[PDB]
């Protein structure tokens, strides 16, 4: 790296007021990853394949056809980046179990070497004194279960879910005490099903299949139940003895009321409903949101009272992950024919108010740097649903991909993203909001799904030709918050 990499940034220093201080007695603070953007070894040490293994396939699917089969490598670099971890002063790491490194075929055979190697990492985070909070499900249904019964579509997939957290809770609930279900079961339901972003790639008119009305609803749906299957495994067989607590991971964007008329407004709310609510009524009221029942109808599948009871009051606390926010306005009259999960919202969107624009935008298409969002957002979940415990599950912003170490690592605008919605996240906790700790996404530039190596993430900048890691500036702004 060029001399410049080592110009001390002076911004490291501005902490603008936030200190361990300023917030709750034990307020966790960690970084949050995932188990197929970090951890490499896609097709190796046993790990069965899953639907992102088969959709990577397809050329154009990943800029450049990068793949994640080895990507930052954390499976063998763990101790490194548990280290730096340790060394910018966090005190927990979420980080997500690959469902097929651990059942290679989602069901029946273990696939021993997977658990020796959440063990190890399991194990090192516990000596460092870094917190595990572990996530059962990123994006990596097991190809096998999608080739049985087309996996989140089909009701099988409820008890194979169930089985496979019930092994992990007994295997790794002596040291992992928080646990989380899924993270983005909306986006899973949406990217996967309604236009076929993501893996499977499903969606009405895609090459792979689908039905953009009914699949997105239908894979909802079971992602809620087999949360809630999930969850009281972990009930009624092991949270009395191991004292951990079990959530699940929303993605929440802001929609703001481009105007404060009526119909501004309630096409904001209807915006929340589709977006959290969907998930989120369930689980705290047993139902899913009005609006949505109003508009989807037939499309949405119903809960029996068993189901019902089974989801409601199924988490221990919420995990709200939160990037961004958009105006929402009324679109007007609305289209009569079901086209898409999407279009069954009725909005409008709005990127700029009076000429100007609602923040600035990071370097992922959908990201926009709106501080004040994130206390909205949490303001929100504390009066609408009956002020739950919350983490801020996720936060964080990227630069491109095409940036040299030494430029990479003077990431001034995430130091200012971070002190800004950090202090936007305090101001909603000195008001009342009961959040008990807070991620940054990510520790580590890594495989960001389809832009692949073209997004930069990380606190800590990679080097992909070594794997080679350099903390950036806003790793070195945590580390002296957090001092």
């Amino acid at each position: 790296a060029a001399p410049f990499t080592y110009w001390l940034n002076p911004e490291i220093y501005d902490a603008g007021g936030l200190s361990r201080r300023a917030f709750p007695e034990g307020f966790v603070f960690g970084t949050a990853a995932s188990a197929y953007q970090v951890e490499g070894m896609a097709k190796q040490g046993g790990r069965g394949p899953s639907i992102w293994d088969a959709f990577i396939e397809k050329p154009g699917t990943i800029p450049n056809n990068a793949t994640a089969d080895v990507t930052v490598d954390e499976y063998h670099r763990y101790k490194e980046d548990v280290n730096i971890m340790k060394n910018m002063g966090f005190d927990a790491y979420r980080f997500s179990i690959s469902w097929s490194r651990i059942f290679p075929n989602g069901t029946g055979m273990v696939n021993q070497e997977g658990v020796d190697y959440y063990n190890r990492l399991i194990d090192y985070m516990v000596k460092k004194g870094i917190k595990p909070y572990a996530n059962l499900y990123h994006y990596d249904l097991p190809l096998a279960l999608h080739e049985q019964y087309l996996g989140w579509l089909s009701p099988n997939i409820v008890e194979a879910f169930a089985d496979y957290a019930d092994f992990c809770f007994q295997t790794f609930g002596d040291r992992v005490k928080d646990w989380f279900t899924f993270n983005e079961p909306r986006c899973v339901a949406a990217l996967g099903y309604d236009n076929g972003f993501h893996a499977p790639g499903r969606c009405s008119g895609c090459d792979a299949g689908g039905n953009s009305t009914t699949e997105p609803y239908l894979a909802a749906h079971h992602l809620i139940l087999s949360h809630a299957a999930a969850v009281k495994r972990y009930r009624e067989k092991y949270q009395l003895y191991q004292k951990g607590r079990i959530g699940i991971l929303l993605d929440f964007v802001w929609y703001e009321p481009f105007s404060d008329s009526n119909a501004d407004r309630a096409a904001a709310q209807r915006a929340r409903d589709f977006h959290l609510g969907w998930f989120l009524d369930p689980i705290i009221h047993g139902r899913y949101p009005y609006s949505m029942l109003e508009i989807v109808k037939d499309r949405m599948p119903t809960f029996s009272d068993e189901e019902s009871r089974m989801v409601k009051d199924s988490i221990d606390y919420v995990g709200i992950n939160h990037y961004t926010s958009f105006y929402m306005k009324d679109p007007g009259p609305w289209n009569l024919t079901p086209t898409s999960y999407q279009d069954d919202w009725h909005v409008g969107f709005a990127y700029e108010r009076n000429g100007v624009p609602i923040g600035a935008q990071a370097n992922s298409y959908w990201l926009y740097i709106v501080p004040w969002g994130i206390n909205k957002a949490v303001t929100y979940v504390k009066e609408t649903y009956g002020n739950p415990t919350m983490i801020l599950s996720e936060n964080g912003m990227d630069q491109p991909g095409n940036v040299s170490i030494t430029q990479g690592v003077h990431d001034t605008v995430r130091i200012r993203y971070y002190r800004n919605y950090i202090t936007e996240l305090k101001k909603a906790i000195d008001d009342g909001a009961k959040v008990i700790g807070y991620f940054a996404w990510s520790l580590l530039d890594n495989f960001e799904w389809r832009l692949g190596y073209t997004s930069r993430f990380g606190i800590v900048y990679v080097d992909y030709k070594t794997l080679k890691r350099y903390p950036k500036d806003s790793a070195f702004w945590f580390k002296n918050m957090l001092s």
